[PDB]
């Protein structure tokens, strides 16, 4: 079989030769009991850079020793890309949401041999699901592989925005001291009201991490959490997002993007936020009207905005979120720490082993089959 | 009476005329039950910049309307400085640990009228306690006023070092994307081993905040915490610092500075650390040998270092911790957020009211009174 694997570029200084640490913490399961991936074997050392082109998700030696071909590329966009040319006879397509190889209906139509569309990561927004089903393409993901990674990123950003960490660090880096300049925009997080717009795997993990900071926790969702969880975390539930915003000092968005949520944060709804509110958004960039957020930070409606998701993605060099006041942006990276990469590289191998050996892929990995 | 109050400078663009928010969250007590300050009144709006010279800790109207004198200055060092000149007849001296007016034995000797040395903040590191005892000077602090503020700072820095936040943010700020450059030094915190070198008010608050990140918690201290605390946080106890280091992915220092802890982190003890360990230090800069930390980050013995305390302080412009690899430094600010300032400005007034009215100052505020009776 032919495996076509799209990954992002190596570091500018080249694929790393050394790493900061020698191993990764051992984890038995995810919250709720799902076990971590169980491939028969791995050809990588957990902690290596696996999601760049030279990392190959540690797949080459398993595939080639079993008679398969592996084509790795970062050239994924447009009809002229390496991905599009190799797609026509690829049996398996693999990519990460952090550098996604889109499986449009047009591409699925030309992918005459396509049997498996594998997300090395979470989700399937880059895959046209009905076209995949109609063509008997299996679509699978490494469920839960980086939900905790994103939640850590969220809480880190909440703390950094509220305490004015990033300008403070710049004063130190540039040789200043400037105590009053650091803290004239700096507060404690303690006893603030924090709300999450969804409470799935990420949102729940965020709520649990926020609780011992003694904040007042709010959330909105379609499904209320179990009453025992609301009670142990002292949660206030809101039926609508609009009912939650006016009471929150901090709002974190952990909800999927669809037309009814596209630009749900705009000039009109920002009017509902407390003056000086903070927003953290690691879900999707298009949840926020780009220029409305920037306008809210210029006026002081918001006291900070941070996240790792942008529209468009990758963000152009001139994207205004890069330089607007009191931003805590990073590039799209939260779920591709070396820790998360080890999990979803192992999960990718587990799925491939099942697929090639004719054994069932985990139910929780399957999206459509 | 004459009150001499040393504060840090206003922002370079001037004292702020607006603030990012309109009020502060309400908090009833500190962990363990100590109530927040209870002055009879305050002449400031909580959230204002109170620890700079123009903020005056909100004290001027209260002191002057009661016949007192108030001198506020940031000019605190040297024989011609405002502080040294006004010290000779001051009844009360107030300063913050973030810009401390040192009360050495020599200065206390020259302060002919000194009756009260008030820390607008926590501690008394800048005050010679024996001189205060010998001269019957009361020494007081606004206990607990920013212990939580520092703990937040610590966990924020732990997350930022582990996940490589600060270089990642700059790739974004500078117009890049560079996913692999961001994450080739980036990990999750989950299930790492984190140890604190003391577990007092700050260290315990750090442990509680770290627990739901599903890390493995370690600590050492002079005495063990109550078993009920160890169990609820699943703590591993270590009798010595040296026994704790080799097992920790992250070590946070929350211990006071004394001769036995000076340079406790050095080229020799760093050999005990896991390769790629992270250190966060909001206690005092001289706990860590300056160049040993820088050497450990160049070699990879440490994968990151962050904190807000430096040696010396203020850090000179060329201080190597400012630019060494994988640092998360800030200036000395963790316990002077606007939130903490409201608490210790209120606490400062409460103590002053008691002192001038001849009412007892809270036992928990007292460091010295006649003798070292906290």
């Amino acid at each position: 079989a032919k495996v076509l694997c799209v990954l992002y570029d190596d570091p500018v200084d080249g694929y790393p030769k050394t790493y900061a640490r020698d191993d990764l913490p051992k984890i038995d399961h995810y919250p709720g009991g799902q076990t971590l991936p169980t491939p028969k074997a791995i050809d990588f050392t957990p902690g290596q850079l696996l999601g760049s082109v030279s990392g190959e998700l540690g797949l080459r030696k398993y595939l080639e020793s079993n008679g398969h071909t592996l084509v790795v590329t970062s050239d994924k966009d447009g009809p002229d890309s390496v991905f599009e040319r190799e797609l026509v006879d690829a049996d398996v397509v693999i990519s990460q949401p952090f550098w996604p190889a889109y499986l449009t209906p047009e591409r699925i139509a030309k992918a005459k041999n396509l049997k498996l569309a594998l997300t090395a990561g979470i989700g399937s927004d880059h895959v046209d699901l009905q076209s995949a089903i109609d063509r008997n393409v299996t679509v699978a993901e490494v469920t839960y592989c980086n939900s905790i990674s994103v939640a850590e990123h969220v809480v880190m950003m909440i703390l950094s925005l509220v305490r004015n960490y990033l300008p403070s660090h710049e004063w130190a880096r540039k040789g200043g001291w400037n105590i009053a300049d650091c803290v004239s925009h700096a507060y404690d997080l303690e006893a603030m009201h924090v709300g999450t717009v969804a409470a799935g795997r990420i949102g729940l993990a965020v709520l649990r991490r926020l609780a011992p900071f003694d904040v007042h926790l709010h959330y909105t969702d379609r499904h209320r959490l179990p009453e025992s969880v609301e009670k142990e975390l002292n949660l206030t539930w809101h039926a609508t997002r609009e009912d939650m915003y006016p009471v929150c000092d901090v709002v974190t968005l952990n909800i999927p993007l669809h037309p009814p949520t596209e630009h749900m944060i705009n000039d009109e709804t920002l009017k509902l936020f407390k003056r000086g509110a903070y927003i953290v958004n690691t879900a999707r960039g298009k949840l926020c009207d780009r220029d409305a957020v920037a306008r809210a930070l210029e006026s002081g409606r918001l006291a900070g905005y941070a996240g790792d998701v942008w529209f468009p993605q990758p963000a152009p060099k001139d994207h205004p979120w890069r330089t607007m006041p009191y931003n805590g942006m990073t590039p799209h990276i939260s779920g591709t720490t070396l820790t998360a990469q080890a999990r979803y590289a192992a999960g990718t191998r587990e799925i491939l082993e099942c697929f090639f050996e004719g054994r069932p892929i985990r139910d929780e990995y399957l999206i459509v089959q």
